[PDB]
This record gives C-alpha cells, sequence and structure tokens, in this order.
C-alpha cells in the first residue's frame, strides 16, 4: 500500500495543485504517472496535467462509470485508455501506471495485463508548456472522494511536496493530509 503521504478528500471536493514557474515550463517527449488511490467512486478526476501553450495539450487520469482510465492529447487527437476490468471502487488501495513516449502510451493497474496503444496515423510527440498538475478535481468534472497517495509525475512526488508546503503547492476545499 501507500509511502509517503496521503490525502483524503471528503464529499464536496478539494484540489491540490502544483504549479511549475512560469519560466520553466517543461515540455517532455516522454511522460511518466503513476497514482495510488482508494475510494468507492463511479466517476470521479484524479489528476489533470494542463498546458499554458494555447495548443490544448492535456494529460488526465479519471474513474469512469467505475473504472480507471486516462486520456491525454499532445496536439493531434484525443486518446483514451481504459483499465475496463479491475475492480478499483471497492475502498481498497490501487496504483494506476500510465506511460508516454510521443503518441503511444500504456496503462495499468495494480498487476492486471498492461495495455499498449498505439495510435495510427500522424501523431505529435511533445506535450507542451505544462503549466499546473491538479488533484482530486477540475473545472468541468466531478471531483474525487477517498485518499491519494503516491503520486509520481515525471519524478515529482506532489503529495510529498504538498505534505511540505512547497511554494509551488496550492490546496483548497475539503481536503487534509493523512
Ligand atoms: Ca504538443
Amino acid at each position: 500500500a501507500p509511502l509517503g503521504s496521503t490525502y483524503i478528500f471528503s464529499k464536496g471536493g478539494g484540489q491540490i495543485t502544483y504549479k511549475w514557474p512560469p519560466n520553466d515550463r517543461p515540455s517532455t517527449r516522454a511522460d511518466r504517472l503513476a497514482i495510488g488511490f482508494s475510494t468507492v467512486q463511479k466517476e470521479a478526476v484524479l489528476v489533470r496535467v494542463d498546458s499554458s501553450s494555447g495548443l490544448g495539450d492535456y494529460l488526465e487520469l479519471h474513474i469512469h462509470q467505475g473504472k480507471i482510465g486516462v486520456k491525454f492529447n499532445v496536439g493531434t487527437d484525443d486518446i483514451a485508455i481504459e483499465e475496463s476490468n479491475a475492480i478499483i471502487n471497492d475502498g481498497k488501495y490501487h496504483v494506476v501506471r500510465f506511460t508516454r513516449s510521443g503518441g503511444n502510451a500504456t496503462l495499468q493497474v495494480d498487476s492486471w495485463p498492461v495495455i499498449e496503444r498505439y495510435p495510427a496515423g500522424r501523431q505529435l510527440t511533445i506535450f507542451n508548456s505544462q503549466a499546473t498538475i491538479i488533484i482530486g478535481g477540475k473545472e468541468q468534472g466531478q471531483p474525487f472522494q477517498g485518499q491519494l497517495s503516491g503520486l509520481y509525475y515525471n519524478g515529482l512526488k506532489v503529495l510529498n511536496m504538498a505534505a511540505e508546503n512547497d511554494a509551488n503547492i496550492a490546496i483548497v476545499g475539503n481536503v487534509r493530509l493523512v
């Protein structure tokens, strides 16, 4: 189960935001995103990384009809991958792992088979000018309720950073440490 900081998200919702310095936003050709979670929800946004580049690039981990999935867009089309079978909303700890290299991507939950997505046609490869990581909710999305831990995004252990009141972190709403 979890290592390090855990946040509980209670009814009504809350959101932790990591905001990169505006003159030092990363653009990446490959990404790794993982998070640990426990919940009984059927619909929730867990994590979303948004860009400031006006190109619309994004990466989102969410639960839909009780199943964990990823949707992302690095410039071409919206790519959606769902782990359609793993039970993830039994209130027990689960880990979801996402990777991307260019336009290709994988998703895996727990010890279930890795899902490998190789989209057809022209694909862009850079996740441009990443501006914010939002955790536990988003504008136009349904807020997470449960516990989140072990958020790793391209090397950043975001929830541990939140736990020490990193200066790039903001926390709002109904969410608290452990
Ligand atoms: Ca792009």
